[PDB]
């Protein structure tokens, strides 16, 4: 859906920014510094889940640019695996949120976080 590569770069960076916000805003809850309201969390995780599926389609062929490493394109299969694992961890977070269990949530949150990091290590400049 993009006219120039720059437009895909801007879309994905935007999507990733939103994801960051929706994920990162739960840190105080998870650490116990903010109160835990199951419903609030469930709903935030629902938004997070939607957002988390969005960036990937904006790393299509010829969208080189931004802080994305070329390896994303040279090593597509490995990138895809990285994204799938990430999304899978997201499913897990969602399950924890739906169960309204802080322990499970904390654990799941950590797993999501390691997944973001694993990708960045390999594919973000
Ligand atoms: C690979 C499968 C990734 C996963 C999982 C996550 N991120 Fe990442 N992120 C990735 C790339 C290749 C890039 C660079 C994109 C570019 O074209 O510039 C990024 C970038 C970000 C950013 C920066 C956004 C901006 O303002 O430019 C943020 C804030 C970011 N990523 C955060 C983030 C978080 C919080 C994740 C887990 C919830 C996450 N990313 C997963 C690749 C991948």
């Amino acid at each position: 859906q993009f006219a120039k590569p720059e437009d895909a770069v801007k879309y994905r960076q935007s999507a990733l920014t939103l994801m960051a916000s929706h994920f990162g805003r739960m840190t105080p809850v998870v650490k116990g510094q903010a109160p835990y309201d199951a419903a609030q969390i469930k709903a935030n995780v629902e938004v997070l889940k939607t957002l988390t599926a969005l960036p990937w389609a904006a790393f299509g062929p010829g969208t080189e640019g931004g802080d994305a490493r070329p390896e994303i394109w040279s090593d597509a299969a490995s990138f895809k695996q990285k994204q799938q694992a990430f999304q899978d961890n997201i499913v897990k977070l969602s399950a924890a949120a739906d169960a309204g269990d802080l322990d499970k949530l904390r654990a799941a949150f950590g797993d999501v976080g390691a997944s973001c990091k694993a990708c960045h290590d390999a594919y973000r400049k």
